[PDB]
């Protein structure tokens, strides 16, 4: 690649995976946000929540995909794998499930930055520390903050918290 | 379900195949804007037009997702698949994977239909008719059209085509 | 009739019945939006909920009588039947009365329809699927949705239900 | 109730006797309106007469259901009755139908007004007078304008006081 | 036809027919127009209500010829046969001209759906049914209308529903 | 006819045949621009350039129809023929034959007004002149040009000279 420079093929093949875990992080928001407005369910402000996710999850994949571009690397693509349940359960468990898979999205971020630097790639590491590594902090402490009140307010607390904290 | 109303088993399940298809079609799409994006193929015009399909074809799953729980339908959700290849070839060669991925849809689509005629769904079909098969007819003329137009212009025609007709 | 065409005696009659039956449910919809209005009932949102289909309703019938006109029919009016009960209950009460009100409603839509295919009369069966069959898919939606909420809240429940919800 | 101050039971019947029987002056109107819309009839500016009546006497009815609560009284609703004729003839001859059922609904308003004399019902009286009472006698006075008009212009002439008069 | 799909023979030689007969109608509403405006007969209304006419089922015409294009079918022209009269008569005499020419079209555009019915065309069907079969009904009621005011005021009459009515 | 002044049957005769081959032109106009919005043509410029034609021809047609009502003689309509090819050929070809259609149209201008010289007609001599024989020069002139690029261009170039001069 005439471009290519100071690049190495261990972060080209892990830039990939991560755009992999960001397409299932994505894929598995869509599926909250819709199991939300089941009329069964009919949280709509949850809903809305995991939808606004699936679309920053997705947003992270094509910012990867241009980085690689960029870099010269080549950008691979795998199946991305269905979520990991059909049905969410109430507000705090759906929510207990996405600040798993995003500390889990955080771990492979950080596991990247560690790649970097161990491979001397400081425009990796810029990138993932300008576009990721903060998002991943301010959401992971809204989750938090999110199953706190969850906590506190626990059936007519649960539709209260849709009411007047989401949206 | 509380809500579900002259809405068929079979209809329900076929939905699910058709978000399925949805998204697959639109993974193919990502993997075609960032194939054109290459340093190696820099051809942005067809980049763009392929992103901008990505986007379309994602927003024809999430309002299948919509209509089925709209219907007292589940949505359920299955992998998505890779797409065909990993490289795209020129231009030509890619709009004609395009073409073929585009029909491939609206069969499914018109098979959809057919399924909601026999099955007397007469939303259903309103629903496809409405947002779908129109939207399919029109982009698969303008793809014909961009196909002709690069058989007309067969390495500077296909230059001269992501110029001019691009974007 | 000089205009009349392709409009079967059938379909006539059919849609004569269908009028009545949408002016019936606006005059359900009447007194449900005054009881909600009673001072030992007290629940604007409600009221406000009840009222405005009651002018949906209304129109439904209205947009069949233009149609039945257009068509080369003629409107043939009988009584508006008054409404199942003279008090509706709790708020829950009251929207499963409303939501099987409209399954009804829908499937004599539905029945009309059938009756268009049957008949061969795609005038017809496009009026109904613009005009009617998803404002009733949407509406016992949101009647779903509601009856969910409803259902989380349960008498300091039906107050927030009124006050956050309804609007 | 704990509102109830001096609303006599007569009263109370009575006024849901009123609304009933502005609802079935409402529907005689949309009846009107609808035959003239007919395309064998075929007198815009008449039909949108009587369809403006329809709403005004339905208002009518509504404001009649707000007092009824206002004062602690139960609205208790009746059949509405289909109107007196399914065809209308010509203008004047409808026009002369519309003026009898407009004094036979003023006469049941006089008689209200006179029970809540009967009563001292204050309110009820001012109620009348403010809402009901002054908008019969101008309705009923153009209508007799309108009478004197068609017997002036009395097929051509009824056309000329379609365009020229209504609208 | 790289693009063909769903799209019957039997269909494209009926789409082709049906753009004839809306050049047949576009040029006799264009001989209507200009015989209302010779200086014997000036009747600018009735002319202008023809000639908007012309205008409308010519582009009926250009639609239908987009479709046929849009679905791989191949356009194929025929004459368009004369007007068939050179002389219209009175304005009543040529409205029920005009009349018994659109209940033809419609009844044209009535068998086409049916065939696409047949043939599984829902993309047709909708395609008729969203531009073509409900400005029929419109357009045929009008006429019906205006032929029942040029009975009710039937000279004097016939300038006065030019005057008054048209535009 | 009461306004008829200086305007001779031969003259009256031959505005009813320029009517027609106007109307000719226009419809092979249609007939160009609809083959290339063909998916297998594809050249949008060349079809808009032709359908602007359609329009232009028409209005001419309708403008000689306007001068014989004004002048006293009727308006007498024949068949218009299909146009004299069902598919056109490549952009010079079509060009090509657009230029001998106009010519011969111009020809057929030249005619009439020759005409109206002998039979000392002024006043059609000077509508000739103003609306009709600068238009066909310059037409002809611009239609010259074009088939000379189009040489020049001799199919990459065809493709070029849609996009560059026309659109």
């Amino acid at each position: 690649s005439q471009i290519r420079q100071n690049y190495s093929t261990e972060v080209e093949a892990a830039v990939n995976r991560l755009v992999n875990l960001h397409l299932r992080a994505s894929y598995t928001y869509l599926s909250l946000g819709f199991f939300f407005d089941r009329d069964d369910v009919a949280l709509e402000g949850v809903g809305h929540f995991f939808r606004e996710l699936a679309e920053e999850k997705r947003e992270g994949a094509e910012r990867l995909l241009e980085f690689q571009n960029d870099r010269g690397g080549r950008a691979l693509f795998q199946d991305v794998q269905k979520p990991s349940q059909d049905e969410w359960g109430k507000t705090q468990e759906a929510m207990e499930a996405a600040l798993a898979m995003e500390k889990n999205l955080n771990q492979a971020l950080l596991d990247l930055h560690a790649l970097g630097s161990a491979r001397a790639d400081p425009h990796l590491c810029d990138f993932l520390e300008s576009h990721y590594l903060d998002k991943e902090v301010k959401l992971i402490k809204k989750m938090g903050n999110h199953l706190t009140n969850l906590r506190r307010v626990a059936s007519l607390g649960e539709y209260l918290f849709e009411r007047l904290t989401l949206k």
